[PDB]
């Protein structure tokens, strides 16, 4: 008798600096998601999410002591002992990933990599950490990021975010066009993010009394991470749950009652007004089932000048489906056609460019014919497919795989066959043998550098 594979799965993400100190004996209210915000209802304390991911920033502890805590608190938790996936730590910087032991076989393709973000003065203590792997038929990935600090570093903020992005090395190396943004179903990236509320430093106590009377609203509108966002200045094409909890950062130890904002020689002569610091993001390639089920921050936890963050999601997997044909030949039942197919391109650059195709439905990618480069009406490069793209032989014809599956797509030059922007389509289509619109933003180290839009029709077994 075998158990039926899981079609979702739920995610624990918790992100804590613990202000080099040492935690408290009871640990648990972070990953039962109770405290203020979006909160966990208590009917579920009992039931174990299926991993659980924990960033942690400044933490004093060996990975042994950790790894000893957390197994303890969830085992007291859920009457699970769960297994160690993975554990990387970066100076004090450190991911833990644990899973229920019945996911042991599940779990496959482990990979780690760092980030150190600083030049020289600035290199050697802040960057990243992360964690990725397959599960079953899904890829994961996990980034533990502790940003530079400071208010008035936002943009060396977004900077480490690229740098992080380009060159955390995780997932499937034959996926070579493609930056940690592109290569997993699901990826998780949180940390000390470290960006603040920007307000005036003698609007500290007005900020106080707007926190203790839970009126969030005016300072959101100032968190730098938000306004960032919104300009596309970092983050581009992630998403997070609505804020509902108070500023994590910076608290006087050993109580929850008084943020300490006030410019000292320890803090450098910065204010620290109060700031939501510590953060969970996500971003899932189109279609997948994904959904924040708590985002919050606990209450009772009190032994750094942050709170502990968590975050839980419900994320849809799939299987690892074999056919009588696919894995090891393609399925002649199944065919992917793309009609009227152009990709519209920033570069001011007038090279001949091509497509390449990446997918776990194909044996290896496809490169297609140079494109045909037009001038658009408002000076942009057209780079035109018309249909001649090439037909796409999937492994496995059935519509229950085929449906559920993705197609990457890099535009790269054929000059230096470096890519020029990277997206993705799914194959989660309306209809079958019937021609529907098709459209990815195309990013290039995370940043916007065009679009790549046409049709496409999917032909499968039924
Ligand atoms: C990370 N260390 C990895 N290197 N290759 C990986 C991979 C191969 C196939 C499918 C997924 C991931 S993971």
């Amino acid at each position: 008798m075998e158990q039926p594979e899981p079609d979702m799965i739920t995610i624990f993400i918790g992100t804590w600096n613990m202000g080099n100190a040492p935690p408290p004996k009871k640990i648990t209210s972070w990953f039962l998601s109770k405290g203020q915000g979006k909160t966990r209802d208590d009917s579920a304390d009992y039931i174990p999410h299926d991993i659980y991911v924990i960033g942690t920033q400044e933490d004093p502890l060996s990975e042994k002591e950790w790894l000893e805590i957390l197994k303890h608190s969830l085992q007291e938790i859920t009457s699970v002992t769960f297994k160690t996936v993975a554990i990387h730590t970066l100076w004090n910087i450190r991911i833990v990933v644990l899973a229920k032991p019945e996911h042991e076989n599940r779990i496959s393709h482990i990979c780690t990599d760092n980030v150190k973000t600083g030049i020289a003065n600035t290199l050697g203590n802040k960057g990243a950490v992360g964690v990725s792997f397959m599960f079953n038929g899904t890829s994961l990935g996990f980034v533990n990021s502790h940003l530079t600090s400071g208010s008035e570093k936002k943009l060396r903020r977004n900077q480490n975010y690229m740098n992080i992005l380009r060159f955390l090395a995780l997932g499937d190396k034959k996926l070579s066009p493609f930056n940690i943004t592109h290569r997993f179903t699901h990826l998780f990236w949180f940390g000390d993010l470290n960006y603040r509320v920007d307000l005036p430093t003698w609007e500290a106590e007005t900020i106080i009394q707007k926190i203790k009377q839970q009126q969030y609203a005016d300072l959101l509108s100032h968190d730098q991470l938000l306004t960032e966002r919104r300009e596309q200045k970092v983050f581009l094409h992630f998403e997070e749950e609505e804020i509902t909890f108070a500023p994590t950062y910076r608290f006087e130890r050993l109580t929850r009652d008084k943020y300490a904002y006030t410019k000292q020689k320890a803090t450098g002569m910065k204010y620290n007004l109060p700031s939501w610091c510590d953060r969970v993001l996500w971003k899932s390639y189109p279609l997948v089932h994904v959904v924040c089920q708590s985002y919050g921050s606990t209450s009772d936890i009190m032994t750094s000048d942050h709170s502990p963050v968590f975050a839980t999601f419900e994320a849809g997997v799939t299987s690892q489906f074999v056919s009588k044909n696919g894995p090891g030949t393609v399925d002649s039942q199944g065919q992917i056609e793309f009609l009227r197919c152009y990709a519209t391109l920033k570069t001011k650059s007038q090279t001949k460019f091509y497509l390449e195709f990446h997918s776990s439905c194909l044996e290896s990618f496809v490169k297609s014919q140079e494109g045909e480069n037009e001038e658009g009406s408002e000076g942009e490069l057209v780079v035109k497919f018309g249909e001649t793209l090439p037909k796409l032989k999937p492994i496995i014809s059935d519509p229950e795989y085929l449906l559920d599956q993705h197609i990457l797509i890099s535009i790269k030059s054929s000059d230096s066959d470096e890519s020029y922007g990277e997206g993705c389509i799914a194959l989660r289509l309306e209809a079958t043998e019937t021609q529907l619109p098709i459209y990815t933003p195309l990013t290039h180290h995370g940043e916007l550098t065009g679009h790549f839009q046409g049709e496409i029709k999917l032909q499968t077994s039924q």
